[PDB]
């Protein structure tokens, strides 16, 4: 158990700009509304702004059309814990593992963390497989409720 | 600025070992209870547990006696976020900054984080000096709170 996840001041440029998601991970009893599941929007990028917040470029899969949407995740109290009224969630952060090569994006409902909290894994191209699936599943383990990831889909409607 | 909080996976033996509090900061208009100040107990080690708790050594300032103070500050769902009960704060975080070589220690109490926040400068030895302090002070605007450093007094009773 050689890592632990700490705050640390990052370079802006290790996180702004263009990301796809790769892979998704729920909590063990998972709780999500539905009208706007946190499954259904997939990141196509990222800006921290010059105030601290954090810009979210989303796809999402709305009705089965795809819709664009843009969060302004706002700095809080906490360092690194982020504000947003939005896809069942109102908590949001970013856990960069495997040695900064790995971006996770996790949102959270503080009312019931256990059954909301969802993780996606970002990378800078669309490309996934088993290995890559296998260090989603080693950052996920570090956090404090359970986590399973979603079975792999090779093409899902608005995934960039 | 170039540099943002994140979360990261951290290697455990970056924060584990002897620290020692070189400086500290409060929260420009600080509210805390006096019994029990967290300007009071200096940091002298810290240690990653197996399960993802933190554990804490301090030294008080207790009466105008030190006492030893072993904090188990334990996991919640957020990463990164410890809960404590101790010092007047529930709320405790490790800030690692200016590329890895600048520990920060803050403690907050949710009732109120705006007059409850405290951070302390840890490093491998005591030695402080002006250019430190400075660097205390970059990573502390980054902070959602606004902060202010403490006066450098070079002995401190209760402090290693
Ligand atoms: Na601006
Ligand atoms: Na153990």
């Amino acid at each position: 158990v050689e890592v632990t996840p700490i705050m640390t001041e990052l370079d802006t440029q290790k996180v702004a700009g263009t990301w796809h998601t790769v892979a998704m991970a729920v909590s063990d009893v998972s709780l999500l509304d539905a009208k706007s599941s946190p499954l259904k929007a997939y990141v196509e990028g990222l800006k921290p702004t010059p105030e601290g917040d954090l810009e979210i470029l989303l796809q999402k899969r709305e009705n089965d059309k795809c819709a664009q949407e843009v969060l302004l995740a706002k700095k809080t109290d906490i360092p690194a814990v982020f504000k947003i009224n939005a896809l069942d969630e109102n908590q949001l952060f970013l856990l960069d593992t495997d040695y900064d090569s790995h971006l996770l994006l996790c949102m959270e409902n503080s009312a019931s963390p256990e059954h909301s909290l969802v993780c996606q894994s970002l990378a800078r191209t669309l490309e996934v497989d088993d290995q890559i699936r296998e260090k989603f599943e080693d950052a996920l383990k570090t956090l404090s409720v359970p986590m399973r990831i979603l079975p792999a889909q090779l093409e899902e409607q608005c995934r960039v």
